This record gives structure tokens, C-alpha cells and sequence, in this order.
């Protein structure tokens, strides 16, 4: 993988590739995209461990795709976070080959959104 | 245009001017102006709730250095009315206010970002 390892994880500092906001956003869209694309689940969810700069600009992305974010409960999609000078996110469950379908789309120049009440929503 | 005659920010959560981009560039602009108009080192946004729009809002308001809060308070605080179209406001934002915004919005050079320990927090 180019910015996940093969563990399902990213590393980065705050603010920086790849961890802007834009960059984020985009992480968000595609794990939104790929659990309804690949996995069939319409409507994924996602739980984060604590709120702060990069954990709400991923859950921006993936609600704007259609998923819901929930704080520490449980979800298709569960994000780890290990803070510090640099912080590393970690993705489960990831295999592989789920990583590479992540990064096709993420890197792709083709990604769908949704609008209105079709977003997602949030819960602390 | 982004901003209404009325100083208001409306459309369909998920399309311009409330794309998660476009919010993400308010929110850094709101907290620049505070810092270097107002003169008021870390700024404090505080949302209603959250939503899509608020924390697209509150992810660029935290990447200029501002901290962010849901219903406590703050320096400036967001009060928004939703529906087929969302119709967001700013307090105690005046039109002077808003013209400075939109002069950085549309100016000629991105906006300044703060990365790492100078991102701000948010608490739900």
C-alpha cells in the first residue's frame, strides 16, 4: 500500500499529508464507499475513540458518503488511535486486499456523495 | 457567493456552499479573523450540535488554531436552522465581519494552516 500498511494503519503528523483535512475527508469517503460498494451494507458505521482535529475530519468524509460516527461504539468499521508527535491510525477489519481497494478509490480520478438528509450522522 | 445579504451561510448540507470543503475554508477563516482581527489568541467556536455541516465547520475552525465546543460557550457561536435547506449564522458576527471573511475566502492566496500541538481541540 502506498500510505496504509499492510496492517491497515497511517501515519502522519496533525496537519500534515496525510494526515490535512482534505486528505482525511477523502480517507473517510472511500472507507464509506468501499463498505457499501464491497460489503453491501448501505448505510456503515463508524466508531472513533475520542474527538479531535483528525478523527472528525475522517468522520466527515464518511458521513458525506452516507455513513454514521459514533464515540466508542462499536461499528463496521473501528478506528484506533495511538497519539504523540506522530499519530498513527489503525483500521479494522482491513484485509489486504481491502487496503488496495481502499487506495484504488482513494487514488482514483473517478468519488460519489451523498446530500440533504442522506448524510450521515454523528453521535458523541 | 457564500454569504447572504441577511450575513447568513445557506444551501443543501453537502452541496456548495456547504460542501464539507467549503465549510472546512469558513471555519479557518472564522478563526483567522478572531485571531488576527480581534486579536484573541485561541478562539472558541460552540455548536449546537452535531451534524455534518457543524463539524465540517468545526474541523477548519481547529486547523487555524481555535478550539470548539458543543453548546457551551465561546467567542463566537454558531446557530443553525435545518430543513430542506440549512440556514447557518454567526454570533456576534457583523457585516464588517463578514466582508473580512470574504475577503480572505476569495482572496488571492490560500489561508494559513496550523499543524501538529497548534491544531486546536473539541469537546463534545
Amino acid at each position: 500500500p502506498a500510505i496504509f500498511t499492510h496492517e491497515g494503519k497511517v501515519e502522519g503528523v496533525p496537519g500534515n499529508y496525510p494526515l490535512t483535512a482534505e486528505n482525511l475527508f477523502r480517507i473517510g469517503l472511500a472507507l464509506c464507499t468501499l463498505w457499501i460498494l464491497d460489503k453491501e451494507i448501505e448505510e456503515p458505521t463508524l466508531s472513533i475513540p475520542e474527538t479531535n482535529f483528525v478523527t472528525l475530519a475522517l468522520s466527515v468524509g464518511f458521513m458525506n458518503a452516507g455513513g454514521s460516527v459514533n464515540v466508542g461504539k462499536g461499528g463496521d468499521i473501528k478506528l484506533f488511535l495511538q497519539k504523540g508527535e506522530i499519530y498513527v491510525l489503525e483500521f479494522q477489519p482491513l484485509s489486504e486486499t481491502d487496503i488496495k481497494k481502499l487506495e484504488s478509490i482513494l487514488f482514483g480520478r473517478a468519488i460519489p456523495k451523498k446530500t440533504g438528509e442522506d448524510i450521515g450522522s454523528f453521535k458523541c
